[PDB]
């Protein structure tokens, strides 16, 4: 009756502890989602096993094979009982798995190298010297592609045809590109990651402007799983009790290096 | 098979149109939730009738009789098919009705008459000169009643017993009390409402400090209703289409006076 939890190595959600090689089982891991898993399991009265998603992906459907990858695939295909991770609640995912109400909110945001003369999306859109882009797939890119807002439409037209490519293959790549580009690249990404990186050495990036959209991370379970009802109530309780806000502070701010 | 929508008069979510006595049915109303209802109906392929909740309340469960009032009551007891309203998703409500993923975020916040020497809940809690209260039969009051967070527990202990009563029957009543009390009343209400009022004449109130919590409004249906899955998908679709932010921007900000 041990619950198999799928999650992903993404800081500060799930990280290998300092001495992890000398440790076993759930004790190898630390982070926001590790803490959150422990609290959900306590509330629902279950034992569980943390497992890192085999392919290191969140969950997208291949247009050709129709196969779901990532944590969503592990749920869809019966390999895990619950995903506890920074997994964005999207329409296509909601169609195939069940989600709790969100445990954390986020929106698209702008990361700059400190000293970059940019304070908003409008600022980016009106100029050319400072390049800017998104992950080469997912929620952030799709936001721009689809936007009917003039500023964002202008930004998309620019990003889609910019040379060399302004797209990056991973979050770490986007962050590195801001850091290496001497103020000549701004990266559009989730607020949560932006805010986390801002609190980390070498303390050379900053989040600017308001968020461009709004979405949430949810706990996911296989469609119709009986675990879903209980974990959803657990999320609502933990939020109301102030525990979710505490955990955010714990992992983003309390020991911020900046 | 007309779907009966319960809702509530609350600006800018649902408002009486100017010539409403000369108007019929759904055409009597305007606002964010009126627009949202139309969009959800369109996505979901139903006809509907907007109805204003009979008792003018959001919804709470009486501790003695255990009966639910407000919009929640109308869903619980079978008097409406769906609520499309600024209806906060809470644990106690989630137990008795179904909710979509949130279509708007909010937190409890403090409204003051401008120059009132209060910057935080802590400030309110440490003094008695400036009275403070909340809306009856809503999630803000239920939050304080249930809170084990020390500062909020202290504020509830005060509010529950304050004379004369610090509680109001409608959001508009709390706002008027703030405006008429020469800085000696502060009103605890949701950030969304606070920010709307802050940008309306006579421009004499302000939101102070950070939000006290973080939560969201959901579209609600009776537990197990078939409309639920569909309406939830609609909310996700509308968010991904930019329509929720469009409506927010339309009814807030665009309508600012101050
Ligand atoms: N949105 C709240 C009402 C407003 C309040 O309680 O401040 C509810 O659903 O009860």
């Amino acid at each position: 009756k041990t619950v198999v939890v799928t999650t992903i190595l993404e800081s500060p959600y799930v990280m290998m502890k300092k001495n992890h090689e000398m440790l076993e089982g759930n004790e190898r891991y630390e982070g926001y989602c590790v803490d959150l898993a422990a609290e959900i399991a306590k509330h629902c009265g279950f034992k569980y096993k943390l497992t890192i998603v085999g392919d290191g992906k969140y969950g997208a459907r291949d247009a050709d094979t129709k196969i779901w990858n990532g944590m969503v695939g592990e749920l869809v295909y019966g390999k895990a009982d619950i995903a506890i991770a920074p997994l964005t609640i999207t329409l296509v995912r909601e169609e195939v798995i069940d989600f709790s109400k969100p445990f954390m909110s986020l929106g698209i945001s702008i990361m700059i190298k400190k000293g970059t003369p940019i304070e908003s999306a409008e600022d980016l859109s009106k100029q050319t010297e400072i390049a800017y882009g998104t992950l080469d797939s997912g929620s952030t890119k799709e936001f721009f592609r689809r936007s009917k807002i003039a500023v964002f439409d202008k930004m998309w037209t620019y990003m889609r045809s910019a040379e060399p490519s302004v797209f990056v293959r991973t979050s770490a790549e986007g962050v590195a590109r801001v850091r290496k580009s001497k103020g000549k690249y701004a990266y559009l990404l989730e607020s949560t990651m932006n805010e986390y990186i801002e609190q980390r050495k070498p303390c050379d990036t900053m989040k600017v402007g308001g968020n461009l959209d709004s979405k949430g991370y949810g706990i996911a379970t296989p469609k119709g799983s009986s675990l879903g009802n209980a974990v959803n109530l657990a999320v609502l309780k933990l939020n109301e009790q102030g525990l979710l806000d505490k955990l955010k502070n714990k992992w983003w701010y309390d020991k911020g290096e900046c």
